[PDB]
């Protein structure tokens, strides 16, 4: 009963992807400098301030980016260990890089956005 | 094929670094520039409002109210925004410890915040190699 109720959180797991192109910049700066490009996301690493932005925004500022993603967030419908390992693992399997932000709320994952139609549907064979 | 790749990078360590402080996760409402000179270490706007991570005292002191305490362990291994196992890797070496991870992927590293009662038995589960 402490192995089963980890497939029955995987049961309940229902992948959403949402709109917009994403890209990963690393910038130099206060975060305050970076404001008006309201990105989805921030981490200060040591080598500097990373921002997930809407690529119409990177370019539009004319920032070095990434490879466009999509985003999807996971959600558990709703506990145990081994979720991360689980959908990761998964995307894994089809060639799929997950780079994920843990939010308050939702694990949310970055994929090619090539990727991001096949990524969905791998992550909804869970909830079957 | 692909699956035998994963098994690979599961054989190799991550190269885990312990980083200084104690944080915490946030949920706030309205706008990050409200926030900014809480200096939060990470962000994510969800449709649910505004994530913050925050050092422990930081968030105390600003009255956002007690949350769980976490450490921060950086993964060094050499990598990128598309290399795939990667996350599975790590979230695999934790899982197997019984250790719940936070991931949150930087332009350069990926960034863990597990409890920080499980912050030694972290670093040995993603130090772990084969050769």
């Amino acid at each position: 009963s402490g192995i089963k109720s980890l497939e029955l959180l995987l049961q309940s797991m229902s992948p959403e992807l949402m709109a917009g192109d994403y890209v990963f910049c690393t910038v130099n700066g206060a975060l305050s400098d970076y404001l008006s490009l309201e990105p989805i996301a921030t981490f200060r690493e040591p080598e500097g301030l990373t921002l997930v932005l809407e690529a119409e925004k990177a370019q539009q500022a004319g920032l070095e980016s990434s490879a466009l993603f999509s985003l999807i967030t996971l959600t558990v419908h709703s506990e145990a260990v081994g979720l991360t390992a689980a959908f990761a693992t998964k995307l894994a399997e089809h060639g799929i890089s997950a780079n994920v932000i843990a939010g308050y709320y939702h694990d949310h994952i970055f994929v090619q956005k090539e990727k991001a139609q096949q990524a969905l549907q791998a992550l909804g064979e869970f909830a079957q």
